[PDB]
């Protein structure tokens, strides 16, 4: 909408900015604290910053929009020794074309889009069971035994009943067939009974990639020629398999497990034994529908037959899989012990299987420079229970991030504040530009501020957002984090957590930049100092805070004493950057004056808590 980083870049970068066509901000290291708050204040865009800045805090120059671009890995603040957040390389400085490095400001940009969301989603896991609007990220670093995860994916290319397709999408190369295999099939299974493996090529390669959920998983690896790996979560056998018995002589039944059956057997003058393998895999796993979760059985197409049978839940393409590659693979969904509640995805049961469409499937998403998307769709499909978040009604503690305000989801404000009444943590873009890469609609501010701020839910921007946790959870939210302030600022973010005691002004709450420009434009177009203040941040919709906060700050806070509230702050290990009852009720009612509909309540929910507080 407005808000926006200082794109502070150190000493050697600085004379090409001055090509530039943004504003540059020139430092001077003297300066007053309020000397910045104003200065920063008269910039609508992005800005670039040079000169000394060694006096303030990390948190501070997070505060004002700060990102730090140099050539070295570090600057001297003094709070600490911050990582620089874009390195410029050396050969593309240097040069000094004012565009490369422009366009290397942003693609770097981009990246840092991560860091802000792991930030939230990393407190989120600390603090939550359920998750929503979820993916293929959110399964990633989720414990499958303890976190709950759902969403609504955009489901993958499917065979059953049923078919339907296809239609194509865009897709992109990635591992070898066999590894993308375990790739999507491996999340929340404990023990792996593995038919036919191999020379275990496979799965060492899945060991070197994916080394985490490979070591957290116990691994009887089924085959004749399977060579000796030393590996402890890697049982194996020599053993070749024709039934049920072959693999239950290795199981323990006194302890419960979810148990993954991954079948792939396959031989050395017409082959229906490819078939009759295909087949027997299905047959053993049946059996043992009960042990097993789930399983994943090969799925080679024949020439000969037209249409025929299989015991199936899912028949899907393969990624990473070449074009000419004629084989589906098998998913059965079983009972059996499980972390993730599958009972979605149909209970394993005989399917008839039209060859000419399995043929189809094959021929529109096998390629070996495609399946990425497809892996990720796959992976989501099978491990994140298919809920969605409005309408979900959850028992135990929830979190609700980056989805609120898909396009899917508009009209639909009121289940959206009523999650955000509840959640853990959620979050709703607010974001009033142009704005590219992204596909959410904006939340207006002020209704956010209004709606959002409940005793126990502390309504605040992106930014403040973060600042919070860097106060508050030192070790969740990192000082040195990288991230882009002015896109945490797209964000409405909401925190089950209680005002702080003493309610100390904390830069999290107080930042208001460019308060002053907000004010004077709100006057020249749509016109009517606590009370002109409180009124200014409404009406702009251009800051999230929390009003219930702010407002025991104001009262309960300031003042008390210019000594015994600082103090108060030192203590609260708190920082800012600025150095009565009644002008805010007044607030409020010129406010909804101009606004009766749009809004308010809500507004007469603040007002009756003034007139009583
Ligand atoms: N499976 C299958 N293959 C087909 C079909 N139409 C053409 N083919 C070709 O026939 C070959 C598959 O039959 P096979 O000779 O038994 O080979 P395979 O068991 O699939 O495996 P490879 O030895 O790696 O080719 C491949 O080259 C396919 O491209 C079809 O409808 N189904
Ligand atoms: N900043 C940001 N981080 C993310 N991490 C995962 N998704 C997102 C997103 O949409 N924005
Ligand atoms: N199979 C698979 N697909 C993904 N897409 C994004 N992350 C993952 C992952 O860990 N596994």
């Amino acid at each position: 909408p407005e808000p926006h980083a200082v794109l502070y870049v150190t000493n050697e970068l600085s004379h090409i900015v001055k090509d530039g066509f943004l504003p540059i901000w020139k430092l001077t290291g003297d300066e007053s604290l309020n000397d910045l708050w104003l200065e920063n204040g008269k910039y609508a865009t992005d800005v670039y910053a040079y000169g000394d800045v060694s006096k303030w805090t990390i948190r501070q120059l997070r505060g004002h929009g700060f990102i730090f671009i140099s050539t070295h890995k570090n600057v001297q603040l003094a709070d600490i020794i911050k990582t620089v957040d874009v390195r410029i390389p050396r050969e593309v400085a240097r040069s000094h074309d004012m565009k490369a490095f422009e366009n290397e400001i942003g693609r770097r940009r981009i990246r840092m889009r991560k860091g802000f969301g792991d930030a939230l989603r990393n407190y989120a896991f600390k603090m939550a069971i359920e998750f929503h609007g979820s993916e293929a990220e959110t399964l990633n670093d989720a414990n499958p035994r303890l976190h709950k995860i759902y969403g609504m994916p955009e489901i993958p290319p499917l065979y059953m009943e049923y078919a339907e397709i296809g239609t194509r999408f865009d897709d992109e190369p990635t591992d070898e067939k066999l590894v993308s295999m375990l790739d999507y099939i491996v999340y929340s299974a404990e023990e792996v009974h593995y038919i036919g493996c191999g020379d275990l090529r496979t799965l060492m390669q899945f060991k070197k990639r994916s080394p985490g959920r490979f070591r957290r998983v116990l691994w009887h690896v089924y085959d004749p020629i399977a060579p000796e790996c030393s590996d402890p979560n890697v049982i194996v056998h020599n053993i070749m398999v024709d039934s049920k018995k072959d693999i239950l002589k290795h199981m323990n039944f006194l302890k419960r497990v979810e148990r993954l059956f991954i079948w792939d057997v396959s031989s050395d003058e017409w082959e229906t034994t490819r078939f009759a393998e295909d087949r027997l895999g299905e047959e053993i796993a049946y059996e043992m529908g009960g042990a097993f979760s789930s399983a994943l059985i090969k799925h080679r197409i024949p020439n000969s037959k037209d249409e025929y049978h299989c015991i199936s839940t899912y028949l899907f393409p393969q990624p990473g899989a070449d074009a000419d590659m004629y084989e589906l693979r098998n998913f059965m969904r079983l009972r059996g012990y499980s972390h993730v509640d599958r009972h979605m995805h149909p209970d394993a049961s005989v399917t008839k299987v039209v060859s000419r469409d399995v043929r189809k499937m094959v021929e529109l998403y096998h390629g070996r420079d495609r399946g990425r998307f497809l892996k990720k769709r796959l992976f989501e499909h099978l491990h994140i229970v298919r809920k969605n978040g409005l309408l979900h009604e959850s028992d135990e503690p929830r979190a609700d991030l980056f989805y609120l305000t898909n396009r899917c989801n508009m009209g639909l404000e009121p289940s959206i504040y009523e999650v955000m009444k509840k959640s853990v943590i959620a979050t709703a873009w607010v974001g009033r530009a142009p704005l590219y890469d992204y596909d959410d609609f904006a939340l207006p501010r002020s209704t956010v501020m209004l709606n959002g701020s409940y005793r126990d839910i502390r309504i605040l921007d992106g930014n403040g957002a973060i600042l919070f946790l860097m106060w508050r959870y030192p070790d969740i939210v990192k000082k040195d984090l990288t991230y882009d302030p002015a896109w945490a600022m797209n964000f409405a973010v909401s925190l089950k957590e209680p005002i702080p005691d003493p309610p100390v002004p904390d830069i999290s709450l107080c930042r208001f930049i460019g308060l002053r420009v907000e004010s004077s434009v709100l006057r020249v177009r749509n016109p009517t100092d606590l009370s002109g203040h409180l009124y200014v941040t409404l009406m702009s919709g251009a800051y999230v805070t929390d009003l219930f906060w702010w407002f025991k700050m104001i009262l309960d806070w300031s003042a008390q004493n210019r000594e015994q509230k600082l103090r108060d702050l030192k203590r609260s290990a708190a920082e800012v950057i600025e150095w009565v009852r009644n002008d805010l009720i007044a607030a409020l009612r010129e406010y909804k004056r101009k606004m009766g509909m749009r809004e308010g309540a809500s507004i007469d929910s603040w007002l009756e808590l003034l007139r009583h507080l």
